[PDB]
């Protein structure tokens, strides 16, 4: 990233980025990121952490995605998968989901990073979780419902609810997860049956729910055509291309865009 | 891929299996060191370890690891790669402090970031060469770290050997035995160089300037062929994982003659 990066990124520096992208205190946001992208950083996800609350403050909120996606029901699994054999060995062994411990994928290090923090509190679902920071953390990250995880009783509708924005930071609308709840509220994904391990009665029990079969690869084609709208902030952190946006604006289209197909 | 080259996965309870296979047992004082991938596929990946690490030794026993954050040192001395001179003050007067709670290790691996995470888990307190410990001695291994001579007498290491620990390495050599650093302070091997880090001091973010051996793992990986001809070392596998199973006292000891020996 050295090469790459003219003088380090710092704290500081970050924080001059968020400003200058529009980010302030207060308000309330969900950042999904790549660390690498901004180039070298002077801390590395400590300092993008640091910043990020150094701008928003206690009197905002910052949400971030806590998937656990390997808790899941490996049939499911597509990419890559495992042999049939192992399925149900899985299902009788893989250890349940606690928001204290569960190491989250495919979120990257800033989210590892976090997640870990004082005050930071985690949402209480074993494949979707949500953690949060600030003014509405508790409220945006409890009581998400098991079945439709990322629908109307989500952390994702809390958002809504607040009138939210998103940050992209060197990453695509396919890492958008809000996205996620126009493909429920649009009906746009088959539901199907999964499972995860939870801690029910102080035990371990795999539970058998509902959900939608979420694909947010068709994501990107969304942003795009969202972004001819014109209502999408945007400049750099460090290297990064970063994306700044209204979370309702987002949904209510991409909901819209589900039902024309 | 690590699943192709996994015939049945490896979980909770096969890992259990394999550790009491291997020696390790309940009540037992244990520093760890491993690589994931080594294992091969695993039901829970890094909970499972750790879970199964905790379900062997118990509370009633002790696990360590080490939870360096190199990244927080004096990019004076860098050189994997070195970054511009211009750099290095800019650095010095940025880096966050270290926070037990938060700052995370490198290279330690995702076996380390998750034990240290734990509920229960405490750290020590060393900018750089911190260790994270679970169970009955861990606040006696952890409390009360030097800054200097980090890795010395008064250390988590050092510790370990008063409780007469053991050392568990999982899928990697003697070049990530941790251990044999105090084999290097007791010898007298290395260099003693100026060194800094960033701490809280008074609540209060602070560079901090301090001294420090020019530690080199890349020694131990002889000195483990040679230590190993004794035949004290416990060998056999976890999943995939060539795995062993040593006193601390016996390697540290020898690692000490060694270096002396030159």
């Amino acid at each position: 990233i050295v090469a790459s990066t003219q003088l380090p990124n710092t704290i500081k520096t970050i924080t001059n980025d968020l400003r200058k992208l529009g980010l302030k205190k207060g308000m309330t946001v969900i950042v999904h990121s790549s660390l690498s992208s901004i180039g070298w950083i002077s801390g590395g996800a400590v300092a993008v952490v640091e910043a990020l609350m150094e701008v928003i403050t206690e009197e905002g909120t910052i949400i971030m995605p806590t998937q656990s996606s390997d808790l899941s029901d490996p049939k499911h699994w597509s990419r890559p998968p495992v042999p049939e054999e192992w399925w149900q060995i899985i299902r009788d062994n893989v250890p349940a989901f606690e928001p204290h411990i569960t190491p989250t994928r495919a979120m990257g290090k800033v989210v590892e990073c976090f997640r870990t923090y004082p005050n930071v509190v985690r949402s209480n679902h074993p494949l979707g979780s949500f953690a949060a920071w600030g003014r509405h953390a508790e409220e945006i990250t409890v009581n998400q419902s098991l079945s439709m995880s990322l629908g109307e009783e989500s952390p994702l509708r809390k958002i809504y609810d607040l009138d939210g924005y998103i940050l992209l930071i060197g990453v695509g609308y396919d890492s958008n997860t809000s996205v996620h709840l126009s493909e429920v509220r649009s009906g746009a994904c088959e539901l199907i049956k999964v499972g995860a391990p939870i801690i029910e009665n102080g035990e371990r029990v795999w539970k058998e729910f509902v959900d939608m079969d979420y694909d947010s690869d068709k994501f990107v084609e969304i942003g795009v055509e969202f972004e001819q709208k014109g209502t999408v902030t945007m400049g750099k952190i460090g290297n990064a291309k970063c994306r700044l946006m209204k979370q309702r604006d987002i949904v209510d289209f991409g909901t819209e865009w589900f039902r024309k197909k």
